[PDB]
């Protein structure tokens, strides 16, 4: 106060190094001026004192470009680290400026503070903004989230859609869903302006594109299946089915040009969602996008059974059986609009990464360790000439040893081995190791994977169904998303209408006398 | 049992007949016309004699044979391992983890839905 | 202190950090800055690195008697110490380690399957 | 621990000229006539607020 009052600058930018830092232990970020450093350090009085001088700009920008309120989003944590001082200083810095001009201010990289708090998943930031109601007159215009009437328990209230619904870009729901860096997508679409927003999506369009795209694609299958499977077999003649190349006026032969359109439709359709998705990181290719190859690889082999016939290399037949394997259990994909099996399949998609490549590393070092030992232990068969052994070569082990872990065949130690103790010994050793250690425990340690995604696999689901809602959005024309519109214009104050979106409340404990609503009469009115 | 079969065996035996009747044609397709030995070639030789040597193959009856009548004897293993990883060492080792979260849940209150 | 398992008196000296004038060369862990929420601290290493005879750091690892070893290296010079010696030279010398180990079995297969 | 000892049992193995080149810590002048080659550990901490003192050096950012 002591400076302040001498004629210290109060609005100087602090741009070094130090305060810019490339790394995140190199130095300290707050925005650049005094007014951020008093408030990113819980000052409220040095803020307070800092707001009421009139040579304060509280509109200045940065050289990111950020803003007072920018910069707080960059510095917010978590309640366990930084407890809650950030949230309050957004909510009294917004108030004392008194307009909409800090929260619709673009930086270098053209994001609003809504559409940054999404960006980086602060999830504590974000549930203030969209559910922000200020009870008082003057200032009320200023909220996102307003009551339209109340009687006794019952409520209404009206939810802000400005730019967090798909009709423009940059959305915050588009951020949310399509976002690889954080972390905690499924834990930011519970938050309530976004909940019932897909809810409403799929009851009105998106069930039914996701009913009609299970149906065109069984139809497909069971045509790939039938041609392939009731081929013409001959040992001089192999005609392909598809193309209907012999003229014999047989009619349904557009079940054989369904194979060969449809199949381009794919390959195209799923080669740009590839394209405009880069991923760059191995763990983002099994996260997000393996339906997106599994659909590729499979409508190319249907394509390059079609260029090897032409060219008559007679290794057609094995791409159409590797295209009929892959296409059924590609119909595990559309088991997302069901709530009972799309919690079942990403229970099978966390003990595979898991749980199930860590027994096949140790268990393929066993099988070939000791495939090599009991195949080097074995005599010439030149004295009985034939079935003198099954274990007479590396390839011949290897498959008794298999077909003795899944319990087939039958146990045979009269072998020709010059060692015959030997031979048993390292054979029950074989069957301590994999019978009644690995095989035991990988039942164990599934049992310890179920117990933890069995708390996550609900929200996890309906990140995956979300995701499935937004690119059916962006598919059907400008004139059926006119239709399909959520919302409705409520005049919030004179001349504001903010297309709101109407969320109805039932609550018994906090009872209060009812102002600050917008409408006298609560009942429903048309 | 009750809380078990609606739960539990219900959403297994429809992930396991699709892949049952999944590989069933894809091995089908792969083996040849029997013509040349007249008898006993094959036990994959149509669609409902692969489905039979998949289900005996899953609860470890009888006996496993790769010298069968198939044009690519690379490609028919291939997808005959495939189909023990995904149901021998896959589903039917995830059927007994998740009932192990059902009892654990309704021995809580089983003795009061019994009376 | 780490001969015998003393894991509460040995987070104490280790970082032991005076903050009067007279008496701060009695420390164990110095501040070399800070600007709000950023600090820097520095923890001495003068017998608990392994550049002299029984050390800290060689005690706590090669101890038969006590049954704590695995939460005694969670202390803090310690924990970095061991992270920083991983980087430099000695997740170099574990591959080559591994790459001779290798070479010298699929050399004994070799001649003893093709004998 | 069980890393820990494989790191070790290298460290007795090379020579006394690799000890001195992946040698960890730099000196630092604690006090008057006083170095004892520290090791250097940043933290980040939002919860304790107070004015500092008794630091090291003035200037916080790394000089070279
Ligand atoms: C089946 C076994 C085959 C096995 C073969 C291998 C397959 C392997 C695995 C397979 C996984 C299981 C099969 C996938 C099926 C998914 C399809 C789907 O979305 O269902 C959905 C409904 O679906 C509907 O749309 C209702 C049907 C009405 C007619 C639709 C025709 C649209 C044209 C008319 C358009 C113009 C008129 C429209 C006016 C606006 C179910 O969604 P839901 O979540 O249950 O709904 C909420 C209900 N709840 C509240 C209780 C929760
Ligand atoms: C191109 C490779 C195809 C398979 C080849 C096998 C070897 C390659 C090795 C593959 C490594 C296996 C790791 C899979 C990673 C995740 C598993 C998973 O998605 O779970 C899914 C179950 O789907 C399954 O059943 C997975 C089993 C894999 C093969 C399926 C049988 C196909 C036969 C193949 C024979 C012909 C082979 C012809 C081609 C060589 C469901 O889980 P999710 O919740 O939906 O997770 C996706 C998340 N997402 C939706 C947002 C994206
Ligand atoms: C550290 C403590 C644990 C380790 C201890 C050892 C440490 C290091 C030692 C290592 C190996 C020392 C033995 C090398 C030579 C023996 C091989 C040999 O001649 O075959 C012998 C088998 O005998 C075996 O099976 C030996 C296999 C290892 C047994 C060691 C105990 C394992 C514990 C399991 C305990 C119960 C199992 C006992 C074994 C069944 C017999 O020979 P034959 O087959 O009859 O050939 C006859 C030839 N003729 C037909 C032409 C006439
Ligand atoms: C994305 C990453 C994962 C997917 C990668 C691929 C992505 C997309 C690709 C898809 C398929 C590409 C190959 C199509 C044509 C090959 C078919 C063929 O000719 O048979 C070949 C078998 O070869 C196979 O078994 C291929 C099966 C798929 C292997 C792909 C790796 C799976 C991972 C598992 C890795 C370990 C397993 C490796 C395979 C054992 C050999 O032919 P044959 O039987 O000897 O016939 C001889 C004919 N004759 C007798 C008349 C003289
Ligand atoms: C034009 C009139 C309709 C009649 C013909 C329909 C022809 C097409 C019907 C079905 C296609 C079958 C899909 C199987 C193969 C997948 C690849 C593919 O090419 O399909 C694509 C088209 O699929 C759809 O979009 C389905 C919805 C129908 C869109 C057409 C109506 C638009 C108007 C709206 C009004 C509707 C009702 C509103 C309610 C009143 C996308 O399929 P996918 O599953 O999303 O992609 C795979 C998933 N993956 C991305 C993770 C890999
Ligand atoms: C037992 C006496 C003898 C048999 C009876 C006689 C035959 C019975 C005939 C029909 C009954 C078959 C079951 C349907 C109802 C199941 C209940 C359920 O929760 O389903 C759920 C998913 O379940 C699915 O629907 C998965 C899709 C698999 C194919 C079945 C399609 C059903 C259409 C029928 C065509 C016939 C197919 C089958 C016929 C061979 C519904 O989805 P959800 O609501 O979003 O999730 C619920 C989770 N929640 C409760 C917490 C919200
Ligand atoms: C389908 C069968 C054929 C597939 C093979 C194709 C190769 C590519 C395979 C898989 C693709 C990439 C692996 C998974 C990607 C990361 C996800 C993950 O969680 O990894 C996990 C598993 O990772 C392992 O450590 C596996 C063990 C060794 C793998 C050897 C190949 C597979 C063995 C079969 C063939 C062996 C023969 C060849 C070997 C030279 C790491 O464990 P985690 O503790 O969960 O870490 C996550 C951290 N978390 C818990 C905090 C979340
Ligand atoms: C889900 C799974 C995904 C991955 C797929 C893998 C699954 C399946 C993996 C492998 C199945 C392979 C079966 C045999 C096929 C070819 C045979 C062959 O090449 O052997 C040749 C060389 O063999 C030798 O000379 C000795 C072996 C050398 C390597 C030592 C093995 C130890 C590796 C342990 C650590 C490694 C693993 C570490 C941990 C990962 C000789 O062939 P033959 O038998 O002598 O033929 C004689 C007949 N003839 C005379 C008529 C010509
Ligand atoms: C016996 C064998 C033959 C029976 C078949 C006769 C058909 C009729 C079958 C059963 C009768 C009706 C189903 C159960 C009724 C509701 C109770 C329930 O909990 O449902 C559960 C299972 O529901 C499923 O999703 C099952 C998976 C698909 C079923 C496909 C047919 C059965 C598979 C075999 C044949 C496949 C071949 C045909 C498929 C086309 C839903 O899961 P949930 O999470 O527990 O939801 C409860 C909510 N809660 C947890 C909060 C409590
Ligand atoms: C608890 C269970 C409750 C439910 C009961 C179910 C349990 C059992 C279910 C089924 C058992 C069936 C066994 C065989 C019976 C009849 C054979 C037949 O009709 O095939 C015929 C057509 O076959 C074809 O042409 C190819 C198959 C077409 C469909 C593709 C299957 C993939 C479905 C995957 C997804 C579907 C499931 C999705 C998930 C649910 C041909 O017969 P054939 O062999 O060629 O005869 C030749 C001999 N002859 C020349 C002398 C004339
Ligand atoms: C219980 C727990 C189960 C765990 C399973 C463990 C996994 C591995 C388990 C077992 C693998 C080994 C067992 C059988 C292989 C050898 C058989 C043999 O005799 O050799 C054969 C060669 O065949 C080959 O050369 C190809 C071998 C690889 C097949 C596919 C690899 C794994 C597929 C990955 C699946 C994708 C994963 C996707 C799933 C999500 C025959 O050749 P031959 O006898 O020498 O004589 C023929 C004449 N010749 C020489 C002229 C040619
Ligand atoms: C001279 C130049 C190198 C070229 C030739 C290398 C020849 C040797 C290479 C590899 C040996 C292979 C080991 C397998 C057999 C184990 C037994 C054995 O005798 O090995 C011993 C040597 O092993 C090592 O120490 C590996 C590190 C290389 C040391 C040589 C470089 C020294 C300079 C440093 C600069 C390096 C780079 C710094 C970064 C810039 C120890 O192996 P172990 O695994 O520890 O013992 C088993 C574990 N157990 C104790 C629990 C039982
Ligand atoms: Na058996
Ligand atoms: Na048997
Ligand atoms: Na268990």
């Amino acid at each position: 106060a002591v400076l302040i009052a001498a004629g210290a600058d109060v609005n100087a930018h602090a741009k070094g190094v130090f305060f810019n830092p490339k790394y995140q232990h190199e130095g300290f970020y707050f925005g650049e001026t005094p007014l951020a450093l008093a408030a990113c350090t819980n000052q409220p009085e040095i803020v307070q004192l800092l707001m009421e001088n009139e040579q304060t700009d509280i509109t200045s920008q940065d050289s990111r470009g950020n803003n007072i309120l920018h910069a707080l989003v960059t510095v917010a944590e978590d309640f366990k680290t930084q407890n809650d001082f950030v949230k309050r200083m957004y909510d009294m810095i917004l108030l004392r400026s008194g307009n909409w001009e800090l929260e619709t201010m673009r930086n270098n990289d053209g994001l609003t503070p809504l559409q940054l708090a999404a960006k980086m998943g602060k999830a504590e930031i974000l549930k203030y903004i969209l559910s922000r109601e200020i009870k008082e007159k003057p200032l009320r215009s200023l909220s996102r989230k307003f009551t339209d009437w109340a009687y006794g328990p019952v409520s209404s209230s009206l939810y802000d859609l400005t730019n967090v619904d798909t009709t423009t870009d940059n959305s915050v729901l588009e951020i949310i869903v399509y976002n690889t860096n954080i972390d905690n997508r499924h834990e930011m679409l519970t938050l309530e302006p976004l909940h019932t927003l897909l809810h409403t999506k799929w009851k009105k369009f998106a069930k039914y594109m996701f009913f009609l795209s299970f149906c065109f694609y069984f139809f497909y299958n069971i045509t790939l299946t039938l041609v392939s499977y009731y081929r013409p077999r001959e040992d001089e003649d192999l005609p392909h089915p598809l193309a209907l190349t012999h003229k014999m006026s047989w009619l349904q032969l557009l079940g054989r040009m369904f194979v060969l359109i449809w199949a381009t439709c794919i390959s195209v359709k799923e080669g740009i969602a590839i394209f405009l998705l880069r991923p760059s990181d191995l763990q983002s290719i099994l996260s997000d996008a393996w339906f997106h190859f599994v659909f590729f690889v499979q409508a190319v082999l249907v394509i390059l059974s079609v260029f090897l016939y032409l060219f008559a290399y007679k290794e057609y037949l094995a791409c159409l059986v590797l295209a009929m394997a892959l296409g059924w259990a590609n119909m595990l994909y559309y088991t997302r609009g069901f709530q009972s099996m799309g919690m079942y399949s990403v229970m099978i998609q966390k003990v595979i990464l898991h749980d199930v490549l860590k027994f096949l590393f140790v268990y393929i070092l066993f099988l070939l360790g000791f495939g090599v030992a009991l195949a080097s232990l074995i005599e010439k068969c030149s004295k009985d000439k034939k079935d003198c052994s099954s274990y007479g070569s590396f390839s011949d082990a290897v498959l008794e040893l298999f077909k003795l872990t899944i319990g087939l065949g039958d146990l045979n130690i009269q072998q020709n081995s010059t060692y015959p103790i030997l031979f048993l010994f390292l054979l029950i050793t074989y069957v301590i190791l994999t019978f009644v250690l690995l095989l035991n425990m990988l039942i164990a340690l599934m049992g310890e994977t179920v117990e933890n995604v069995s708390k996550e696999s609900e929200r996890i689901w309906r990140l995956q169904r979300a995701r499935t809602i937004l690119e059916f959005e962006k598919m059907l024309p400008e004139w059926l998303r006119s239709r399909f519109r959520m919302g409705e214009l409520c005049k919030v104050a004179d001349e504001d209408f903010r297309l709101c979106l109407r969320i109805n409340e039932v609550k018994w404990t906090e009872w209060k006398t009812h102002v600050s609503f917008l409408n006298e009469d609560p009942g429903p009115i048309r």
